Parts: C-alpha cells; sequence; structure tokens
C-alpha cells in the first residue's frame, strides 16, 4: 500500500504512461546516474512497488537488490496498464483487450 514508480528508459514511453495514467508518477533513465536517481527516490518516497518498463537486465536486478522493492518487469504498454489498476483499485481508464 503506497506509491506506484513507473520507470522509463525513453521519453516516448514517459510521455505515454503520463498521458494515459496521470495518476501515476513516471522516472526517465537516460544514463545509468539516472538508474541510480531512482533507486534513492523510491527509498526516500517509501515505494515498495516500482514498474520498470523496457530497462536493461543489469539495470533491472541493480534496482531491484539495491533497493529491495518488488519490481514489475515491463515489456508491453498492457503490462504496465495492468500494474497501474493493480494499485488503482478504482480506474479512471479501459485497459485495450488483445486476440
Amino acid at each position: 500500500m503506497g506509491r506506484l514508480v513507473v520507470v522509463v528508459t525513453s521519453e516516448q514511453l514517459k510521455e505515454e504512461v503520463r498521458k494515459k495514467f496521470p495518476q501515476v508518477e513516471v522516472r526517465l533513465v537516460t544514463t545509468e546516474e539516472d538508474a541510480k536517481q531512482v533507486i534513492k527516490e523510491i527509498q526516500k518516497k517509501g515505494v515498495q512497488k516500482v514498474v520498470l518498463v523496457g530497462v536493461s537486465e543489469k539495470l533491472l536486478q541493480k534496482i531491484k537488490q539495491e533497493a529491495n522493492v518488488q519490481v514489475y518487469r515491463v515489456t508491453s504498454n498492457d503490462e504496465l496498464e495492468q500494474v497501474v489498476k493493480d494499485v488503482k483499485g478504482s480506474g479512471l481508464e479501459h485497459h485495450h483487450h488483445h486476440h
């Protein structure tokens, strides 16, 4: 029970998630220096649930172990969409269904 931080490696992914979900906070990682700023950001905000969208595996396991938090490894929009609804019971959107 707390904040959901969506961490992205690309501005295109950031502005996407922020438009779809103004109800979550998003961190941009262009270099590992920003990923370190994420490790700090998490602990200072007290974030238990942290999404890692399109990140490197070295950065995945690194943020995981050092921040000591639940990592949601996202490779598709739909995955992120479900993780947001996990924290946000009363969702303000409609997740698109695929087949």
